[PDB]
């Protein structure tokens, strides 16, 4: 298991514009297109993103390309973030995957907001951090995915995904 297979399980793949769990226009492997209510504003961003007239639809390769950019951008945002970088650097390889997953889903800013949990992970207090991570809108809104991520931080293995 790697970051790609992990995210592909949590986000799935859809080749047609769809609405995410928040109701935002998305496509591919969790690639947010826009928070705007308009399907046309979504079709627009989509074509801008791919470089062709897609008319709301893309190919597998196009989805995988967006996915490769988004993972890279997620890592690069963590590395550039003063609050995140030190956490990331302190973590083992599996756990790093768990942080990247949160970042991909909720953005740098959002994760950077879990001050207490971040401190606990840095300190390697596993069980405590799993408990604090669960007290969040994130966990209440997408509980099966949050549990998977949280188990990953708790144990440091891929069990939740196997
Ligand atoms: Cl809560
Ligand atoms: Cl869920």
């Amino acid at each position: 298991m790697n970051i790609f297979e992990m995210l592909r399980i949590d986000e799935g793949l859809r080749l047609k514009i769809y609405k995410d769990t928040e109701g935002y226009y998305t496509i591919g492997i969790g690639h947010l297109l826009t928070k705007s209510p308009s399907l046309n504003a979504a079709k627009s961003e989509l074509d801008k993103a791919i470089g062709r007239n897609c008319n709301g639809v893309i190919t597998k390769d196009e989805a995988e390309k967006l996915f490769n950019q988004d993972v890279d951008a997620a890592v690069r945002g963590i590395l550039r973030n003063a609050k995140l970088k030190p956490v990331y650097d302190s973590l083992d390889a599996v756990r790093r995957c768990a942080l990247i997953n949160m970042v991909f889903q909720m953005g740098e800013t959002g994760v950077a907001g879990f001050t207490n949990s971040l401190r606990m992970l840095q300190q390697k207090r596993w069980d405590e951090a799993a408990v604090n991570l669960a007290k969040s809108r994130w966990y209440n809104q997408t509980p099966n995915r949050a549990k998977r991520v949280i188990t990953t931080f708790r144990t440091g293995t891929w069990d939740a995904y196997k």
